[PDB]
C-alpha cells in the first residue's frame, strides 16, 4: 500500500521490444556510465538520459542538465515510444496533462543497487513520476516522509508501470541489490525508465 500511487502492472509488456531497441539508440549517443556522486564514490546502478533535461550527478550536488557532462553534447530526443507508453500510463492514472521533458534511465546488472532516497530535485513536487521496468525482477522498497518510517517492500517485474503520485512521490526510495538471472529480451539486466517534469 502506498497512498497516490497507481501500479500498472505488466501496462508495458507489448510496448517492450520497442523500449528495448530505443533504449539501445539512446545508449549509442549517450552511454551508460556509473555516474560518481558527489562525495566520490561511483554509483552501482549504470545511468544516462533523453529528453530535453537529464539527471545528473556534479560537484555541489544532483541536478538536471540539457547537456550531458560526459560526452559534452546535448542529451538524446526522447523516443516516440517512450512519449507514447508514458503518456497511456499518465491518463489511465489520472493524469491526462503530464507531459516529461526528461527521462533517467537505470540499468541494472546482478548485485546493483540504489540505497534509500527521495527524488526531489524537481520544481513541482505535485507532478508525478512514471516508473517502467523491463527485464529482470527487482525489490523496491520504500518508506515514508522520514528515512526512519517502517519500509515496505514491491517487486517490479517486465513491464510494470507505475505512476507515483500523491504522497508516495515523496517517499525514500531503493532497490535490493538485484538477483542473478535470465531474461528474454535484455539477457542479464533490468532496465528502469523513469519520466520527469523537471523544467
Ligand atoms: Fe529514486
Amino acid at each position: 500500500l502506498a497512498a497516490g500511487a497507481v501500479i500498472l502492472r505488466r501496462f508495458a509488456f507489448n510496448a517492450a521490444e520497442q523500449l528495448i531497441r530505443d533504449i539501445n539508440d539512446v545508449a549509442s549517443q549517450s552511454p551508460f556510465r556509473q555516474m560518481v556522486t558527489p562525495g566520490g564514490y561511483t554509483m552501482s546502478v549504470a545511468m544516462t538520459n533523453c529528453g530535453h533535461l537529464g539527471w545528473t550527478t556534479h560537484r555541489q550536488g544532483y541536478l538536471y542538465s540539457p547537456i550531458d557532462p560526459q560526452t559534452n553534447k546535448p542529451w538524446p530526443a526522447m523516443p516516440q515510444s517512450f512519449h507514447n507508453l508514458c503518456q497511456r500510463a499518465a491518463t489511465a492514472a489520472g493524469y491526462p496533462d503530464f507531459q516529461p521533458d526528461a527521462c533517467l534511465i537505470n540499468r541494472y546488472a546482478p548485485g546493483a543497487k540504489l540505497s534509500l532516497h527521495q527524488d526531489k530535485d524537481e520544481p513541482d513536487l505535485r507532478a508525478p513520476i512514471v516508473s517502467v521496468s523491463l527485464g529482470l525482477p527487482a525489490i523496491f522498497q520504500f518508506g515514508g516522509l522520514k528515512r526512519n518510517d517502517p519500509l515496505k517492500r514491491l517487486l517490479l517485474e517486465h513491464g510494470d508501470v507505475v505512476v507515483w503520485g500523491g504522497e508516495s512521490r515523496l517517499f525514500y526510495h531503493g532497490i535490493q541489490p538485484l538477483k542473478a538471472g535470465f531474461h528474454p529480451l535484455t539477457i542479464d539486466c533490468r532496465y528502469n525508465l523513469t519520466f520527469r517534469q523537471a523544467g
